[PDB]
């Protein structure tokens, strides 16, 4: 039966394929350092040396994750805002299953929902949605032109939620935009959200590489703050630095102890039914560099370190272009956060770029930041205005 | 909204651990636990294991993110440990998972895929987790004989009359080998005939592979599987590293998926893939990395599978002990399956009644459908279990 199956990437080996010295890989969707290579960040690695040394056993742990993962995260990203009796949390396979679960947890609640994404959004929400059958809808987000927040229309679409649907926000660092809110757009979302009584599902990936780590979770806190119930599913992957350790969470804030009982039976449940426990080594990686004073510092500076690493690069971005445009039309390029950014260049203008400068970007012109270096930026800015963006 | 989700029953045995917790009697003993456990009551990690994390930690240079079906040197590991040299990777497709538990999701999801209407049929005992996913997915399921509650073997007669209702494209789901919860096997020449069963019917083998390596040998636990793979062209294999690794934690499975041809190798390929992408994305890679390094590694393959032997004679000189004590005080050979039985279980036959009775005169504790751990036994512990065994009139 398996001949029965539909035929359910193509630009790396088209990179790959490129004999031309001088090859520039922007479409990355990973950290890189100056020297192009992801490494391990030092409290990470000091963190598995002690855990070689003092785990006894492997035996089956927590269904719903360990408690010191659990609590560590809630802190984290919920700070001062940790309501514990009424917050229920579930150790995922990454920030990807941590939607997923969100998503199957939203369902089984409400079979009739809807769900509301940015134009744009991280295509593998949709694909997930799809897959799952759930109806999508979009809200204006990107603002082609000033390459902003189309705010005016973020309201307008997203006051249409109905009653029972969700929401899908970004907390920070907008992939693949690169687009924020402000903190007082945030407290207008609240508003409409609170009016229409949408479920808010906050999709935390990046908190730490926008302006710090408190800082990028302001939204998310001022949503959790407004509204009684909100779903936020959190990755550890790149903040952390364990994309393959697929360390994520979820967690569900209710009304009252009572729903939090019901949310958290059916989250564990959730586990047990797709992949029984979660994978231990990553999350135990991250509760002990958060538990640990000197770790947790160590963490915090290089984190710190890798977020004003690319403040530095986009400044200089901004900088070049501006002298060869003679105007700050790409004044967009230092004050987007994050590791990607649009450039709002068109079909034809992406690949014009790649096969006359080599510099390869993703389809919708999605460039990440980091993977750029000072030698790198005039020849980036020369392409840019030279193809009339 | 969150509100109107419907209460979620927690797990099977967590009350009975917390009732066994309760009880203040000196003495009392659990063979409900469903992990190994050491003769000093503890579940350790394998050298081998040790020594490949101690590698990993001075090797490692990235954790970016790797490959969505899973390592390439995990997947021919993982291939070779369980097909031996019949792996015919041309028609092999392979997927890292989210534990045995993750790749049984996986394989559920890839057969509805392929066919919408599929029954799937489990053995009757089968390890309750099966249903659940099941009927949590709204998987049709129907039932075979297994289990004979008299003999404590297997029922092969009345497995064999239902297996033959399998429609063409219904699923027949199978253990490899050490069927938990009852211990009872089939023999390489009852495979054959279930081979034969399978091929005429047209139905798609899903095999459970947890144990490997805890029945009679590496090699042996894995003969069932490789006797169907080589008859059957489509078969489906759904294999853990928890316990034979013994890193339950640390969720490592495997999915593989023998098509007839290549081109069909592809199509199942291209959908495991979008399955883990979908769901979770990449799978983990800390226990699969473990699991290839000891594998491909000389020295730690030699002394895991050192290691492996050490547990499993074990356990088996536990269940002659048992069997030993149980002929010694019956007077009889009634027991003699228990000495037959191979894993880590063992269903011993007692109604809940006695399973019941047995717990509140000998403070023994097991699963209510009288599944014993073999490895919680022990020099002490077997005559108490045998006496108890006999006074509760088993
Ligand atoms: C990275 C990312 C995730 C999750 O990644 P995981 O590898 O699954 O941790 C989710 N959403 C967005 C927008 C991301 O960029
Ligand atoms: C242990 C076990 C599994 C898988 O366990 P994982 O912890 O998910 O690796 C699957 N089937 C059976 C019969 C098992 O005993």
């Amino acid at each position: 039966m398996l001949g029965n199956l539909k035929p359910q990437l193509a630009l790396m080996g088209e990179f790959r394929a490129d004999p031309r010295q001088g090859k520039i890989d922007l479409g990355v969707g990973v950290y890189k350092d100056a020297t192009g290579h992801t490494p391990i960040m030092r409290a990470v690695h000091a963190a598995e040396q002690r855990m070689l040394e003092t785990e006894t056993t492997k035996t089956y742990a927590g269904l719903s994750g360990e408690p010191e993962f659990q609590k560590a995260m809630g802190e984290l990203i919920l700070g001062d805002g940790l309501k514990s009796e009424t917050t229920a949390t579930l150790a995922t396979v990454g920030g990807t299953g941590a939607l997923r679960q969100a998503l199957e947890l939203a369902r089984m609640a409400n079979p009739d929902l809807r769900v509301f994404v940015s134009d744009p959004t991280w295509p593998n929400h949709v694909s997930i949605m799809n897959f799952m059958g759930l109806p999508v809808q979009t809200y204006r987000y990107f603002d082609a032109e000033t390459r902003g927040v189309d705010f005016e229309g973020m309201k307008a679409d997203l006051a249409a939620a109905k009653k029972g649907d969700m929401v899908l926000l970004h907390g920070c660092c907008h992939n693949p935009t690169g687009a924020n809110l402000t903190l007082d757009q945030w407290a207008e979302i609240a508003s409409i959200l609170e009016k229409t009584g949408a479920l808010p599902l906050i999709d935390l990936a990046y908190q730490g590489f926008g302006d710090g780590l408190e800082e990028d979770a302001a939204g998310t806190r001022l949503i959790a703050s407004r509204i009684p119930e909100v779903l936020i599913a959190a990755s550890c992957s790149k903040n952390f630095g364990i994309y393959r350790e697929r360390t994520g969470c979820l967690l569900a804030l209710c009304a009252d102890a009572a729903t939090r009982e019901l949310a958290q039976g059916a989250m564990a449940f959730l586990n047990r039914q797709t992949y029984s426990f979660p994978p231990f080594h990553g999350a135990k990686i991250v509760s002990t560099v958060l538990t640990t004073p000197e770790l947790r510092a160590d963490w915090m500076a290089e984190l710190e370190a890798v977020r004003s690493g690319m403040l530095r690069l986009r400044e200089q971005l901004a900088g070049e272009l501006r002298d060869l445009s003679g105007s700050d039309r790409f004044g967009f390029v230092a004050e987007h956060r994050g590791m990607f950014s649009r450039l709002g260049a068109t079909p034809e203008q992406v690949k014009r770029i790649k096969e006359e400068f080599g510099i390869y970007m993703v389809g919708d012109s999605r460039i990440n930041i980091a993977g750029l270096n000072d030698n790198t930026i005039p020849i980036l800015a020369r392409a840019i205005i030279e193809v009339g963006v």
